[PDB]
């Protein structure tokens, strides 16, 4: 029962002097994603900036927090395609982005750290 563990960093890692694991006043909103190999990178990319709206198939939701640097931490995800958006719309951090997992019956850990331009508002617009 190998672990599942997501990392999704949007900026330039490095969790030793710095406080990048430090940092957990934003709120993000998880909503997995039918299933789709990790290969269709277009088709992530597209997601990553456009984000995935209501009308895709999504499993039930979970709960978690980011840092102001872009960085996140989430477990228990099984294979497939994740849904990532800053709830705290006081100050967003991040627009909603979208990584994919593995997909087979065995859930492997993904380690990634997109990286995404500004795309106008879009999570805290509504």
């Amino acid at each position: 029962q190998e672990a599942n563990t997501l990392v999704i960093d949007l900026e330039p890692p490095a969790a030793f002097a710095d406080d990048q694991p430090q940092g957990h006043n934003i709120d993000v909103t998880v909503a997995k994603l039918h299933n789709i190999d990790p290969e269709d990178h277009e088709r992530i990319r597209a997601l990553q900036r456009n984000g995935v709206p209501s009308t895709i198939s999504e499993e039930q939701p979970h709960t978690a927090r980011t840092d102001a640097t872009g960085t996140a931490t989430i477990t228990n995800l099984p294979p497939g395609t994740y849904v990532i958006r800053d709830t705290n719309t006081t100050k967003p951090r991040f627009s909603p982005l979208v990584i994919p997992l593995g997909i087979d019956t065995t859930s492997p850990t993904m380690t990634l750290r997109p990286k995404l331009i500004d795309a106008t508002p879009g999570a805290p617009n509504v």
